[PDB]
């Protein structure tokens, strides 16, 4: 019977694989960044890698729906197909910092589900600069869900469970009232 | 064990099985009713069976926290251990009608999760004035947090178990989170 509108699934970590696990009805958003590609990273898979001038040009022409400066570099979510996908019932995964999560929760509250991935302790976070991570963590209370990341695989499972639950939310169903009126009509 | 175990009052409704399968960190609640015991049913297991006078006496002295008339008979949820169980991190399963669900959603919004279990069709419902009654109950599913179409009992049980697990990770249900983060991830 019932179709569901997509969710914009926003995941934030400080520590920074799990997303990989999660994707293996959701598509991965690829962000634009001004930072250099690191060993093993590939254009179009990890990020779209551009310079500061091009990043600003893309913002100026409407192609970036969110952006922030994160530890000295720009990062932004491309506008392309996002809202499209929500209408189609396709969810999108965004792995962004708290500034980005806050922006999504403010601008698209009804379609966003936010999850903060917490390290199990500071000592474990250090083993995985930390002042920045502590400040990021202090924004956890604004997120819909929080998960302590002991094991990556378990975290991925719990995120998958949250996504599946959120897809069954009544407020995300399309045409429920019409469905009830047609299939379970009150007579008289 | 950085975050503390969280307890939900899980309200399930259908048109007046799935419950049993879910239970076999949540405990059953046994309701009071004024209807007659049916074949196979046992006091203290299926319901506390009382007469109308005694039911109204239990409502006066505060021992019943919710009550409704459901198809000519009274039903109610005993107050005993519900609030204390939420404090212990222990979830409670309430299998109640829409009047009960609405009451819990208004009385204890922050602790309640409601799920409406829809039959797959009116014919399936009918083979399980009465249909007019069921359609009216069903009309209320728009006010529930979640709606699930019951195609397969076991699938429905797994989906409910998934929703329960997800809701237990909601940030708003962790108590003392801010103080936890301040102690374990201090900003310096
Ligand atoms: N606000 C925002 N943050 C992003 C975006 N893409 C990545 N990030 C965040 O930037 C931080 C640095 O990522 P890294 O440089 O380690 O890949 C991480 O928190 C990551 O989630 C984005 O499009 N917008
Ligand atoms: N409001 C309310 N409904 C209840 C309670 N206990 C059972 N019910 C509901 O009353 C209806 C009739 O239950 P039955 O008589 O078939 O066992 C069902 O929808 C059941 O969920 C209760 O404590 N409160």
């Amino acid at each position: 019977m019932l179709k569901s509108v997509g969710v914009i699934l926003v995941l934030s970590s400080p520590s920074g694989t799990v997303a990989n696990k999660l994707l293996e009805n959701i598509v991965k958003s690829v962000s634009v960044t001004t930072r250099a590609a690191r060993k093993g990273e590939k254009e179009g898979k990890d990020y779209y890698f551009v310079d500061r001038e091009e990043f600003l040009r893309l913002c100026s022409n409407g192609e970036i729906i969110e952006h922030a400066e994160v530890f000295g570099n720009f990062y932004g979510v491309p506008r392309k197909n996002l809202e499209d996908n929500v209408d189609k019932g396709v969810s999108t995964l965004l792995v962004i910092d708290w500034q980005g999560a806050f922006k999504f929760m403010e601008m698209m509250r009804e379609h966003v589900v936010s999850i903060f991935i917490m390290p199990p302790s500071m000592e474990e976070l250090r083993r995985r600069r930390l002042k920045g991570a502590a400040f990021e963590i202090s924004h956890c209370e604004a997120y819909d869900y929080v998960i302590v990341n002991e094991d990556i695989e378990e975290t991925a499972d719990r995120i998958s469970n949250i996504l599946r639950a959120e897809q069954m939310k009544t407020c995300r169903q399309v045409g429920l009232r019409e469905l009830l009126e047609s299939r379970f009509p009150i007579e008289d």
